[PDB]
């Protein structure tokens, strides 16, 4: 998204929580015409926030808009368990255009924060000799279900062939989740590792793995 | 108060459907500020029609958008797979107010069946150090979304220590799950080999590992 916000965020009832969406002084700080969006996953999304400020009716005033330079800010105060949803920032832009942030998954805690165990796997002997060499970056045990996964092919970021799915409840009631990357035996061989970026709660993990001979 | 939309719609592979959004005489029949969104269960959505029927950069047109009175329509033709979505209208109206539709699932009738792809990973050398030895079983390309997954030490039943994610749909609009099987070094070097065996509409893809020779 041209506007950047926060992939996730996250209090327990009655806290603050602050969200962030940032744009250039094209967009974001080049009027007030930011607005922000609710959505419980699934339904009809609600405007929260015109005009940097601006309550629409019916919203209650645990919820403020602000803005400095280039970022807005969403504030929700008092977090009640109806505020757990997906938060999205916009703002028009210099050619009467309209640019969207990526949104924010904003948890209300509901039970203890736990962080992802990681686990990166190189490509497997059988799927080599068949010609692939998918790598698997396993994420699991971790709470709130929201994470973020970027991949390196040395040091550079790679968007080709990634895929993520969706974190799932487990057994344990932690979320699960999966990250793997299809690459060719020939990208694998010739790049000195690759690596396996999770981020939660505003936290980064890194896995690196390499090819061998044997 | 929302726009009203129909709950679901529907179309074969290369048909065309029609999808309404109606409003009253004072948002979607006011003025040219109809909205249409596409959205995929757990993701961001998209705009793909701004000013009733323009589409931004990047969208195919197959998708069109018009309005008579107060319902505005959206049509998608020639559907793909890729096309099954919840689509949402939006209508500004006065008072700053922006009003949404309830949301139509457009449903891509009788997609075509997909085998899951398997491949079956060893615990990796990072994690044997740290005393674990962790199985993951990829299951990727299938569709409808949907197995059931069953794990063999040696040829016995592995009653314990599993876990598998709730498939979820990928770029390739087919289905994707992990199932990992937590060991220790102790069980993984002690048997021959484990094996995951992926069921998906009564045909069962089986996998087996066993401990390198490295
Ligand atoms: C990921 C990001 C994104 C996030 C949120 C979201 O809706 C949130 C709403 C509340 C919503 C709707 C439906 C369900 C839930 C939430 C849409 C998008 C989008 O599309 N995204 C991808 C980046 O592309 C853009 O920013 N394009 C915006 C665009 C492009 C070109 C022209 C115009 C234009 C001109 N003039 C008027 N409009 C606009």
């Amino acid at each position: 998204s041209a506007l950047t916000q926060p992939p996730s965020a996250s209090g327990s009832p009655g806290q603050s929580v602050t969200i962030s969406c940032t744009g250039t002084s094209s967009d974001v700080g080049g009027s007030d015409s930011v607005s922000w969006y609710q959505q419980h996953p699934g339904k009809a999304p609600k405007l929260i926030i015109y005009e940097v400020s601006q309550r629409p009716s019916g919203v209650p005033n645990r919820f403020s808009g602000s803005k400095s330079g280039n970022t807005a800010s969403l504030t929700v105060s008092g977090l009640q368990a109806e505020d757990d949803a997906d938060y999205y920032c916009s703002s028009y832009g210099g050619d009467n255009n309209l640019f969207f942030g990526g949104g924010t998954k904003v948890t209300v805690l509901g039970q203890p924060k736990a962080a992802p165990s990681v686990t990166l796997f190189p490509p497997s002997s059988e799927e080599l000799q068949a010609n692939k060499a998918t790598l698997v970056c396993l994420i699991s045990d971790f709470y709130p279900g929201a994470v973020t996964v970027a991949w390196k092919a040395d040091s550079s970021p790679v968007k080709a062939g990634v895929e993520t799915t969706t974190p799932s409840k487990q057994s344990n009631n932690k979320y699960a989740a999966s990250s793997y990357l299809s690459l060719t035996p020939e990208q694998w061989k010739s790049h000195r590792s690759y690596s396996c970026q999770v981020t939660h709660e505003g936290s980064t993990v890194e896995k690196t793995v390499a090819p061998t001979e044997c």
